[PDB]
């Protein structure tokens, strides 16, 4: 049963693999979810829906990469439901940027416990892995969204829809 | 409530499009499964793996079409989660093609139904949407799939692993 | 007697890293006697030779990577006598495969046991170092190895003495 | 009062960090006070001002990058003074090379407590950061500075001041 | 004692080279600080950040250039500590801009009574070097940054966070 | 038992061609040791080590020539151990070259007992191999390191450090 290249690699550390692909591929449907949002005619916002676009293929990879390790290590991948995002509609880039951040920080969080897990089953492999390709990246998607949260309060949005406006041309166009 | 832009789309196009952008999103996801079956240490048909990593993009692709035509419309994307695949494992490349080639047909026969509502609503607009980016698509994808199955079944496959190897070169390489 | 540069860095510490730059030079010497078994013209394999002494030039590499961090940290190289490969005859592409997948194995476990040392003496350079330049190259090492050995098998290596040709030619060359 | 990006970022780090980034400004300006020491009338070694002058501009980029750190985690930086150098004059470019091996040695000390105090607080992401950035870089740093001091005190530094000319020549241009 | 080198160089000069160098060296420091504030995620002034790092460095370069004076002249470089900005926050765009005048106008108030010494001690090299490198590089600076402060008030700085962003966009960026 | 291509090829030959190999092989081993005893912090001769690595991967080429001739005249590879270098630490430059010429001049020996038995056995293809690649390489690289070692003496050298240091730059850089 055991695949011929599995070394160090705990069953714990497998199905905590297995849960963050899963929460991947689920952050790459709530970023299509709020791209499509922006791409509505109501809401009209092309560089937010082209944000958001860019963020859900980025967490497909993410996904991917994590499979791909998943196969490295001998484990073996087993994919659930991809739940639904929490909102159809996401009211306002604001609150999306609000959205994403949260959401980011909640796989941040995930890829946290899933480090200490590989740090007690002394797998500096799977340490490693997660250091390398997501922690950092995890960082700094947490501070861009913080800065566009900030900067689009700043400028009135919500409520501003000329705020909201000027940030789709300067800051994400 | 009706978008500026709405005209000539009925509700019940709307939602079938909804089921359609779901098919897609499902298709991608067991391409996926596919995909990193065959990347496993005991399977190792990088060939295979790389085909049905394509096809997931592309059903992917497929979908985010759909809900650009959606907003196109003024329909409303509503989301629903995306089931896992029927299976973990696919056993074979021979299964898998054969498993693939029945989803193509599935996916088709949607598209089918989708086309004959959109003549019944009088959308020629949907209609002609169908027919430009889909229906061919999909005769070619499903063409393919069987000529796949075709000479894998000739070659032995799936109890010749040299014939899935050789098949994995020469076809899909 | 302690080196200038000397720092944080345990008498254990350099001590397994000489074990490890043995190991590496065992290696690199056990793959290239699996090349020339391969150049033998009762065997005749030239991809497997070539693929073996690329392994080999490898494991110099890794080798001598060793022994320049040995420098870096100020600790001394005591070499060792490099021990012959445990064959002379390697029987077959498969049987090779087999054996080098079992030696990388060894060695991905005395890098683990290494960042173990590491992490008790509190070396995050050492940890650093193991786990950027060793412990994902062993990991992918590992699983290359595991899918050329399930490709033979599956191509009936090692009796099919065509299989072992066609995967010379096509996975190798 | 808590930032909206900061997560798994301990007050003890965020302390830790302003501490070494008053370190790396200390260590610029000293570096700085040796260039210009070599640049004197009556010491005219360019190549060792050069030296030291890169070695000035070099902290200052670490200092920057744990700035830009601390606020990627939404640490809040406080700066305090940079003390002067402890000498004006620095005899000898033996001497000099010798405070810069004592300085890089105590920064060094710095960043492995740093490290030690990341990973009690279980901050993965800071110790990788550390171990990506700084660690490396300042055992490559050490190990130059020690050669440097071991070739100088072979040719005679810092009594031969034709063994300082020529290390300036030879090594430093 | 005196330096070979040295002619028509007063000791009075010397001092006040030195205590220009340390205020420089401040003014480097401020500026560093106002950027990384600029920095903050709860800020988020992109432009502004960058334009107060260039100006750091600009204030780094004329410091060594007065570090290259006084060994030029046969002066001797004495460094002091570099205190730490007035301000951890400085709590605008606006505020940083009129804070930056201030300090440039207190650097150009000391270059002038440099020159002032310069002039009564007959020094014309050194009235000439403060001339050609540093009056009108000052009045430039201040015209600037008085074009700055004044733009912002009268877009609605430091109220107006559109304001203030827009400025980061169109002037600055 | 007899290869197919096997002709005129002597046990005797073919057992003094294993000999060879090992032999090769240790040089190369021993001029990898003296190679990083220069990387050493307290030698630091870059261009010593530099050289001294180039002639270790020269004889590990040396030994893989053989080894193909030994394939392509149909005897079989047997390896031994390969004995560690007789030194851990080299002492000088100086020394480090006379050893490095006397185990030239030992190889060169075993060449010249080599191409004797093949002589003898009447191996002319055997006797030119050795001609060929073999005995003006070895005439060359004794002729350079009685050059090294007679420039390190009238230098001064092992007492100069100064000379070394000149050495490794003029002549080796
Ligand atoms: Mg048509
Ligand atoms: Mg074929
Ligand atoms: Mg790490
Ligand atoms: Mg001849
Ligand atoms: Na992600
Ligand atoms: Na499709
Ligand atoms: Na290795
Ligand atoms: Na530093
Ligand atoms: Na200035
Ligand atoms: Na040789």
């Amino acid at each position: 049963s055991t695949s011929q290249v599995r070394q160090n690699y705990h069953q714990d550390s497998e199905a905590a693999i297995n849960r963050q692909i899963n929460l991947e591929l689920y952050a790459s449907y709530v970023y299509l979810s709020m791209s499509y949002y922006f791409d509505r005619d109501d809401v009209a916002l092309k560089n937010f829906a082209k944000y958001f676009l860019h963020q859900s293929h980025e967490e497909r990879e993410h996904a991917e990469k994590l499979m791909k390790l998943q196969n490295q290590r001998g484990g073996r991948i087993f994919l659930q439901d991809i739940q639904k995002p929490d909102c159809d509609d996401w009211e306002s880039g604001l609150n999306a940027m609000e959205c994403a951040l949260h959401l980011e920080k909640n796989v941040n969080q995930s890829l946290l416990e899933l480090h200490k897990l590989a740090t007690d089953k002394n797998d500096p492999h799977l340490c490693d892995f997660i250091e390398t390709h997501y922690l950092n990246e995890q960082v700094k998607a947490i501070k861009e969204l913080g800065d566009h949260v900030t900067n689009l309060r700043k400028m009135g949005a919500p409520e501003s829809g000329l705020a909201e406006y000027l940030f789709d041309k300067h800051t994400l166009g």
